[PDB]
């Protein structure tokens, strides 16, 4: 019951005691193993909210305590009277970042503690929502100088008046498919900028043309906004050799902004949670670059290196994905744009998860997502034995919007 | 029940019902995930059932299923196990079912190849020098003058769990490491334990970087002996660069044939515990892991050096740009000379199309994701982008512990 992590490349052995704890289901059995898998009332809700309250009462050195003991039957009578609660401000932070902590597919947690939250539950409309949204991208990007944040929206209710934010992240990419039959801009949101066409948006029909938000408030049909264009920061790429890259016509924005999963905090469901840190260079330069599925760059920058394409076997490919992702970070850096390295990732997710098993007795961790996409081998992690398992508060993922909606 | 298994790519889906046919325990719970981690005598009792399993699919698979020569094996087998406590294969069903082993190794990419295996059968053998001669024949054969042909030698198996066949070195063939007084090691780190036992046990080691290690066998549960493997069966390439010239001063070679010695083959409950198999690299096997492990021959810096690269900094990704340029370096050495080798886009591009096939017309196949995976470029292969399950099915290879760890010494 007391499982034991080890790194094959250190030796180092750690004991993890943190997974007693969990809770909800991982999608795994004693037959089969489903860890490359993408997507494996009442009398509910008070147990959820106890588990919550004894933990963060516990985090304040106050378990057990009257404090303790009377919020914890404050909220009993309060789901008793109205079939829900109200998180304090101090409860809903402590939350966030607990949420953060426990992402197993996140490699940045050491930065866990330091998020900025921004309490939007008095939101009550789409405009309102927007406003909440300029103030936490001006935050977030800060010049380039990029700070962690989350913005948090009124939690669900009966599940008929849900505020959502329609869109994957608060910045991405239009995509549009062409006569040709091929894709014109980012493959992976050409079906979100349909649906922002099929109600208004005017698209530039770009190769980058930053998609608006569409914003969900109390269960209404989703209205468009444009995001302030000068507070979307974006990055020309170029290399620091190949003066022929510039020519690709390549840049991406700078800040990431998961906007479409779903934090559950002691039993509360908010379905609209946008946040945001930094991005880590092979998410850019490796996955939105050159995975065939989206913007599919390798042949021509391979051309443009003049390497002979002819066999897999002369890794063109191989050498081509290494100069993208000096481009991208090269750029990054070069702008002042905050952004970092798999190599320093990695490291630093190292050093977290050791202190997470001293100071807590684990870390959940999935390898398969904590593992770069490029060079897995050379980077720490991947010699890392990791325990993937659910704890929360968490972020869970949740169905498109445009597939559950009743306009 | 079924199961389905989508490529996040091509957007493929596949369904997937050979998982109920699964029978050992995987190390995860509906509460936890063991993905990651490395590693998570028999009854009459437990025996026939095993046995039985077995034979209906060697039967069902040769479409004979419920016919008078099935019901009569399984009457013989289950004689002969009451009656002695074991039974032995038919030389067909050895064949068949070190053939399934493969075919059921969750962790190996090259498994398009499992029908093509080579089966040398080798249980008559009760001596270590007998085993010698065994494994200098599977080496000739399998290496072919640079024409790698997959192969498996299965000794002996195991009786009363007192009279073991083993193979200790965890390779056929592999290089020596030697620990220094001051600390740093010469030749391949991860034999370092190994070495030390084979210099006790006699070896007089040339202590060099590259010393093919002799082979330290185990017949009949016995003391194990050492021999040396005639050099002149041991292919070997020196890796070379075809740009940087710089790049064969590095004093570098790697051997052709690897060789996995010390795997459990277990077949109808049958335990076979000296069964050395092989087939041929995956140039990131050598490329990336055997040369640029921190823990191995760690490369990386010197290469990165001589190509003058940006040291200072990480994100200067001097250690992705040197990677690639060794692992270059080790494909085409081996081509040049003429020394089978698969790089791991052909590699993972062939899993591909072998395991859809399986979906088709066996209903799954089990994958390790987090083996199947290449060490490097990951997310350009397409393996990274496909859904895997992962079980166990039987005939299968299996980790067993270091022989020098249970030995019973006489
Ligand atoms: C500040 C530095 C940060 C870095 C460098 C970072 C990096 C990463 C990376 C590389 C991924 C995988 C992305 C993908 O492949 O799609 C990821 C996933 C994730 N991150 Fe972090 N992260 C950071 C901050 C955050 C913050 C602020 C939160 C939450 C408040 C967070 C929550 C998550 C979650 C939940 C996932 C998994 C999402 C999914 O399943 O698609 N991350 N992070
Ligand atoms: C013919 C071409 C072959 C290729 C290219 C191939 C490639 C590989 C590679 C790249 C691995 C991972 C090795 C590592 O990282 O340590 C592997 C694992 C494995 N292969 Fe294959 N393989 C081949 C043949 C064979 C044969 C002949 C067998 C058995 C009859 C076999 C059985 C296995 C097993 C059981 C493992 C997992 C070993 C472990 O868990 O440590 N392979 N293979
Ligand atoms: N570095 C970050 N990267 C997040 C990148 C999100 C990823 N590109 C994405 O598309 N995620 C899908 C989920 C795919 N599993 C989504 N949110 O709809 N996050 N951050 O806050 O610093
Ligand atoms: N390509 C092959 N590669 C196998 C390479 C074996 C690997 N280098 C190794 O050291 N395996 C450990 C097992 C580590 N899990 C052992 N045999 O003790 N196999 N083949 O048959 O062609
Ligand atoms: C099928 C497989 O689960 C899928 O391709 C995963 C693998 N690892 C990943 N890891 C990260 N960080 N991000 C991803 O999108 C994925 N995709
Ligand atoms: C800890 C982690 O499981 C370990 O480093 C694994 C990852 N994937 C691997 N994949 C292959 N093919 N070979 C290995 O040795 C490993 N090591
Ligand atoms: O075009 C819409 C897509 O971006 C959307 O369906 C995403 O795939 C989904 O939100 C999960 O990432
Ligand atoms: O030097 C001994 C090692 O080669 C040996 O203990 C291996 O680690 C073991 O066979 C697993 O690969
Ligand atoms: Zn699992």
């Amino acid at each position: 019951r007391f499982l034991k992590v080890k790194n094959w490349e250190t030796d180092v052995v750690l004991t993890d005691t943190l997974h007693l704890k969990s809770t909800l289901e991982t999608g795994c059995t004693e037959h089969i193993c489903m860890g490359s898998i993408m997507l494996p009332t009442k009398d509910q809700l008070f147990p959820l909210a106890k588990e919550f309250l004894d933990q963060y009462y516990s985090s304040i050195k106050r378990f057990g305590s009257k404090a303790h003991m009377d919020r914890l039957e404050e909220v009993n009578k309060e789901i008793e009277s109205t079939s829900t609660y109200q998180l304090k401000d101090t409860e809903l932070i402590y939350g966030a970042k607990h949420a953060w902590r426990n992402a197993s597919r996140c490699v940045g947690r050491i930065q866990w503690s330091k998020l900025q939250v921004f309490d939007a539950r008095d939101c009550t409309t789409a405009h309102g929502m927007f406003n909440y949204i300029c103030n936490h991208v001006k935050y977030a990007t800060n010049k380039g100088n990029l700070r962690s944040a989350i913005t948090i929206f009124p939690q669900r209710t009966d599940g008929k008046h849900d505020f959502r934010v329609w869109n994957s992240q608060l910045i991405r990419y239009a995509g549009y498919k062409q006569p040709d039959g091929s894709t014109l801009g980012d493959p992976a949101n050409v079906q979100f900028t349909e649906i922002c066409i099929q109600q208004g948006w005017k698209a530039p029909r770009g190769r980058f043309d930053v998609l608006p938000l569409l914003l969900q408030a109390n269960g209404n049909d989703p209205e468009l906004f444009q995001i302030p264009p000068e507070l979307v920061l974006e990055v020309p790429i170029r290399h620091p050799k190949f003066d022929w890259f510039k020519d690709l016509g390549l840049k991406w924005y700078g800040l990431p902004a998961v906007s479409n999963m779903l934090l559950e905090i002691g039993g509360l469901e908010f379905s609209a949670c946008p946040f945001s840190g930094w991005y880590m260079g092979t998410e850019i330069g490796v996955r939105n670059y050159c995975d065939n599925s989206r913007y599919n760059i390798l042949e021509e920058v391979a051309k443009k290196m003049d390497l002979d394409m002819r066999k897999t076997s002369s890794l063109w490919k191989d050498q081509a994905l290494v100069e993208i992702n000096i481009a991208v970070l090269y750029s990054f850096q070069s702008d002042k744009v905050t952004i970092v390295d798999h190599h320093s990732a990695t490291e630093s997710f190292i050093k977290h998860m050791e202190n997470e098993y001293r100071c807590r007795g684990g870390c959940p961790a999935d390898w398969v997502w904590i593992v770069p996409p490029m060079s897995g081998s050379i980077t720490p992690v991947f010699h890392q034995e990791m325990l993937n398992y659910r704890l929360t508060p968490s972020f869970e993922y949740q169905p498109d919007p445009w597939n559950t909606h009743v306009w």
